[PDB]
């Protein structure tokens, strides 16, 4: 639907976007329709879509499956509540979500948005403690890390991204170890993983839970380490009983080229958060699984109950569209997808690796990421990148891509072309 | 959709419901469908909705007018990212916002969930004072409030309802004052005016905001309170230049008697939190409004933004079907309507202040309340409930009705007829 030049301005002045500033926003691209792979803007300039509108649209755009299994499910109820009440869609989810997790994994919370899917986990792991008697109300992470804009997800935040500065006398106090991303190239800095297991044992009768994102750090970097980490982390938990919350919510769902980007290390965590992809990008919903243990020992404290129900909980729209969505990941298609978009983003992004505006390109699966010297000039990227073609939104020192899996070879190429091109224009980036 | 005997096991045993135990959860129902003010469970019997799917339903289920924005929206585009992005339903819904909120609102943040605003409207307001330059990081609330289940939101929940025993070494500590109902049937207690305001001023230095649900506290209580309270925290607020924000996430459009509860006050907040009702509970969506001074001040500090934004921000699917919801108010037809329910359910919620079972009945608007004197034995009454053909959902000492505002004459009748039932029932509560 169209939009008057009115309607443009209405929206400069009265509506926030992601990240934004009221009094000097920076412009914005009026988007009509969405189809396959590209976004048609207003006037009808059609984008190659390179973001897959933040990891969540693995399928594209107005896919007919999940077109129909939306539609089919608005027919028969598209909301009722979950108190009570059970339906088809969330029991399909559910079953779905447990078959193809990592074994333990049994329970499942379903949720809105994959920042109260992470605060349902801290408050499970929190609760878990309080059923044993002991007092433990801390979180270990790795700095670099990204969870949500929620306060307690916030604060498992990176103390330096979030700007911890203004929340932290708000915000509780957490654990924050060295990075995992290797210091100077290598797969892992042991140094690190040692340092790591000296605060775990130094608080060990403090924490709850280690929270991690797998293999990826998103938004806190687009930083890739070894699993090797995973592995070790796994097993310093066993040894002191503190559970393991892997958040999955940007990595689940093959972008990684597993499933799951436990899988590269083959651990399980006690605690699984879900989101993005979930749904094939279509609309908001999150999961948050756990073992039998911790969903028996969170039902023993003085709580009686898991202490936690958004009132859209299990929206049966919401489940039917993802359950659509797993049934076209089950042909298996993504992973080989997903290993040859890995290996034309490592191909034809490593050009850019010559140039002095450039200080890594790094890429994992459909991830492929340019850290550049320097902050980027985001409108007058955001303009070249529309000239172009294409749809890239550049953060801070990174130029990445997360194309969806169906890309074309075409399409891809176009992507891969502007950002090598972007990289060698010393006015697209600041001071 | 079907239901096997296998999956309603699966459910008991994997699937989590809102506040409920894994170890021994009450049973559930299993629906199929719903269409106007029905539950149409396993079967085919049919349930008349009491609940709205708490809140949010209030043009009942399956509306032509819903589903064809919804299915409209689908073929355009269900979802792309608001990051350097707009799109005409968001345009549209913003618009509407703006304009029928009271007057100083003029800024929207659109977001996921309730408890997500609810995080949004704190952040601004702390945000607010840092770009003031001064660290004022407390909140002022009611007793017997409810604001989500984030832990943000939950360190303005009531002290004793949300158990902050367990989080209360985790949660930021904020003030409590009095409760607002009157002790023992009164409009206020003005002791408890005086001692809100004797709070206020003698923290007001560390205050950011008050916090509170208007006329009507929820999930706390099912509490209703005099409009004298808005006028004058208002007027206290003022005098110090502390924000005020409303949490209409349940009252707002039009649940009791008027568009939003701010207005039986007169009295516009600074902030302005939104949910529920917004979609017409197809589907979940929220947003936060402030006004132009808030906007821009949390545009000065040292964060340079307004730091938030969940990845489905501003879906264009839910923005597409909140249109049509607000579309439908347009009619003006709500106004009579749940005037109409007030009427009906004071008439005949009257006989039940007789049992010895029940505290009190009150009604404002589209909701009525019997607070019982012994907690509900909940698994009992539900089966009573849909024996008798209704959907119910009593907690505590609360059974209580908050029918779409389209319900018919005998279907209320039906409602308020179990209702009555129920309370004579000594097996229907607990110990």
């Amino acid at each position: 639907q169209g939009m008057t030049t009115d309607d443009l301005a209405f929206d400069r002045r009265h509506i926030w976007h992601p990240y934004t500033s009221m009094t000097s926003p920076l412009p914005v691209f009026p988007v009509e329709r969405a189809e396959g792979c590209e976004l048609i803007l207003s006037g009808g300039e059609r984008l190659v879509d390179g973001m897959s509108s933040w990891w969540a649209a693995i399928h594209g755009y107005n896919h007919p499956q999940l077109n129909a299994a939306m539609k089919t499910q608005i027919d028969a109820m598209s909301h009722v509540m979950f108190g009570g009440i059970t339906h088809a869609p969330a029991i399909e989810l559910c079953r779905k979500l447990v078959a193809m997790t990592p074994a333990p994994l049994e329970c499942v919370f379903l949720a809105d948005s994959g920042s109260v899917a992470v605060e349902v986990a801290m408050k499970m792991a929190l609760q878990y403690w309080q059923a044993k008697g002991e007092s433990r109300q801390r979180f270990l992470t790795f700095r670099n890390g990204y969870h949500g804009d929620t306060f307690g997800a916030m604060s498992v935040c990176d103390p330096h991204n979030s700007m911890h500065s203004l929340w932290k006398g708000y915000l509780a106090e957490n654990l924050f170890a060295p990075a995992p991303q290797s210091r100077m190239g290598g797969e892992w800095d042991e140094r690190d993983m040692v340092a790591f297991a000296r605060l775990m044992a130094a608080h060990r009768h403090e924490i709850a839970a280690v929270i991690l994102e797998p293999i990826v750090q998103g938004a806190g970097g687009m930083r890739i380490y070894h699993p090797q980490w995973l592995q070790r982390i796994r097993q310093m938990c066993d040894r002191e009983g503190i559970l393991l919350i892997a958040d999955e919510i940007a990595t689940g769902f093959g972008r990684t080229g597993r499933l799951f980007a436990c899988e590269h290390a083959g651990i399980a965590p006690d605690i699984l958060c879900l989101g993005k992809a979930l749904t094939g990008g279509t609309m908001t919903l999150s999961a948050t699984l756990t073992s039998r243990q911790v969903a028996e020992t969170i039902s023993n404290g003085e709580a009686g109950c898991f202490m936690h129900g958004p009132t859209f909980m299990g929206n049966p729209l919401a489940c039917a569209v993802a359950n659509a969505s797993l049934t076209l990941l089950e042909s298996g298609d993504w992973r080989r997808q997903v290993a040859a978009i890995e290996a034309q983003l490592r191909e034809e992004l490593a050009p850019a690796a010559d140039s002095p505006q450039v200080a890594d390109v790094r890429v994992l699966g459909a991830i492929g990421v340019v850290e550049t010297t320097r902050p980027v000039n985001i409108a007058a990227l955001q303009q070249f990148f529309v000239r172009q073609g294409v749809w890239v939104r550049p953060f801070g020192k990174l130029i990445y891509l997360m194309p969806p899996y169906i890309i074309q070879p075409e399409q891809l190429r176009r992507l891969t072309q502007a950002v090598n091109e972007a990289v060698r224009e010393e006015t697209f980036f600041s001071v």
